[PDB]
């Protein structure tokens, strides 16, 4: 249980800081990338959006680049709720416009480009580019070392309707968070569903979880340590153990970390008080997500964080056969104290 788990954390401490001269160089890739991209016309008003995608994986970096919009107009694509088609009102990217659409794989594919010629033009480090939306390109520094370039529109007006019921957060953190939070910009990326763009928070996260109690002073002090950062890495981990021992199959492929994210915020919202998440609770806490998570699974029903009418555990998206697969996963790990988290 509870001691368990902390060795599991402490483990994937030491794992993180394998020197972590790694960021120092994507910090310094990404600054002579964003430093080229500045110069082009199309990419004018680029820079950096704020950061790891894999825990169990410290080489494996995750960087975004914002591009704002402004006069942005959206069109819902076919009560997805999720995609949707850019418009406008001379533009500066009138290159990628395809009649009244903003093409995501025009502009993708000049980014691609500048990025390419770039990196060939930095002869001090070894950096390889590999091709395959999002991520939009994803980057090789000297070995072992990938960065996932993602490329966003940014539009600084009020959020789409579609969000409206979202962000449940005013038992948790307020109401004023919530209002707060939703006055900071939204994001685009591409992502097929056509040339539909698609939603993106990814911003908000890192809010929250640097501001995560209900109590302004949650882990300021001794007397009030808590345990949901923790969790949440705990389930991360959790997934993408599992998705290592089948990584040879597709049984797991759809599951991402998102939805033990998406998982765990509910949860929060669940249990609003400090007291839920007290630091020597950790092992029940865990369980409680994990709980929760195989609720998910077993009903078929993950409401998006941000837009609750979007099902990410829909029959339409996931089979009921992975679903099922993952649910006897997760069980058998809980019901025997999660070996997976031993390699
Ligand atoms: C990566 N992927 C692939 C498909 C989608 C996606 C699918 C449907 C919708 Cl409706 C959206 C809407 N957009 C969206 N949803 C999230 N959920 C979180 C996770 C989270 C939850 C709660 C608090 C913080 C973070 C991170 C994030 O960046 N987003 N972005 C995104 N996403
Ligand atoms: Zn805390």
């Amino acid at each position: 249980g509870a001691s368990k788990l902390r060795a599991v954390l402490e483990k994937l401490k030491l794992s993180r800081d394998d020197i972590s001269t790694a960021a120092g160089m994507v910090k310094g890739v990404v600054d002579h990338l964003l430093l080229r991209l500045k110069c082009d016309s199309a990419f004018r008003g680029v820079g950096l959006l704020n950061e790891h995608v894999k825990i169990s994986a410290p080489n494996e970096f995750d960087v975004m680049f914002k591009l704002e919009v402004p006069r942005i107009q959206l069109e819902e694509y076919s009560n997805t709720r999720a995609y949707y088609f850019v418009k406008f009102k001379e533009n500066p990217l009138s290159q990628f416009l395809e009649g009244e659409i903003l093409s995501a794989s025009k502009m993708l594919s000049k980014f691609r480009k500048i990025i390419k010629e770039e990196i060939n033009d930095i002869k001090d480090t070894d950096v390889i580019m590999k091709r395959k939306g999002s991520p939009a390109v994803t980057l090789l520094i000297s070995e072992k070392i990938s960065v996932d370039i993602t490329l966003a529109l940014e539009s600084k007006s009020s959020w789409p309707a579609s969000t409206q019921e979202g962000l449940r957060i005013q038992n948790w953190l307020s109401a004023k968070v919530r209002k707060q939070l939703r006055l900071k910009p939204f994001y685009l990326v591409p992502k097929h569903a056509e040339e539909t763009w698609r939603l993106s928070f990814s911003h908000i996260e890192k809010e929250i979880l640097n501001n995560h109690g209900k109590s302004k002073t949650c882990c300021e002090n001794k007397e009030e340590k808590c345990c949901r950062k923790d969790c949440l890495k705990l389930m991360k981990y959790l997934l993408e153990q599992l998705k290592e021992r089948f990584k040879d199959k597709k049984h797991l492929d759809k599951f991402s970390s998102y939805h033990v994210k998406t998982a765990f915020f509910h949860v929060c919202t669940q249990n609003p008080q400090d007291s839920q998440w007290d630091r020597k609770d950790l092992g029940l806490c865990f369980d409680n997500c994990v709980t929760y998570f195989l609720q998910c699974l077993r009903t078929e029903k993950l409401e998006n964080y941000f837009i609750p009418e979007f099902n990410l555990f829909s029959s339409n998206l996931i089979d009921k056969r992975s679903k099922e697969f993952l649910t006897k996963q997760i069980e058998y790990e809980r019901n025997n104290e999660f070996p997976v988290f031993d390699e």
